[PDB]
């Protein structure tokens, strides 16, 4: 099985299988309603969440990169922030596209 | 030009060009040292570092993801933490690799 950061999730082996239960901690997923857990890039919405996901290049030129060392192990942390279109004819679809799947979760088993 | 988060730095179009100066503020990346930064995809060691990068299936799963509506747009947020494998033989040369990037503009002239 592939390092956790270069999983693809599928109808075979889901969001919840590849990256764990979605739920509020620090570093714990929280993105994905009953639909996308299951489907992950089989969804059928899936290139119009995958077109905000960053390239390598990116994830390295925007993020705010830390190392922390501690008694689970070594630790690369990443925050940042992806400007959406609000120009884009598309935009009021993409953000009611987005918060459906954001802390989905809280509304489940 | 693409969206910034699709861009992928040259030589030719360089960390800065694609993705601003590295620096302190929470809106700045504040990886790469001065040969990253001139070659992006182009650096030498550049496979090494992308290999800690998340697929677009991983940066939705493994991420905490948020939607900001500020004064400058609407933002997706994204956070998250990446643990580095101690049993890849590589691991020592991994930690230098992103010790040498990370604020690694703190010492430029
Ligand atoms: O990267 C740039 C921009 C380059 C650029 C612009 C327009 C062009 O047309 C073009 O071809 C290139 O400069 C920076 C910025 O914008 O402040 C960028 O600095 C560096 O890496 C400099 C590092 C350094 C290290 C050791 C030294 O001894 C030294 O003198 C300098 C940052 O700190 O992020
Ligand atoms: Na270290």
């Amino acid at each position: 099985k592939k390092p956790r950061q270069k999983r693809t999730a599928t109808k075979a082996y889901n969001v919840t299988q590849a990256f764990g239960r979605r739920g509020p901690e620090q570093t714990q997923g929280n993105f994905g309603d009953q639909e996308l857990i299951r489907q992950g890039t089989d969804y059928k919405h899936w290139p119009q969440i995958a077109q905000f996901a960053p390239s390598a290049s990116a994830f390295f030129g925007m993020s705010r990169i830390g190392m922390e060392v501690t008694p689970s192990g070594t630790w690369l942390t990443y925050t940042g922030a992806i400007k959406l279109d609000d120009k884009d004819p598309n935009f009021k679809d993409q953000v009611i596209l987005l918060n459906k799947h954001i802390d989905a979760y809280k509304t489940f088993p």
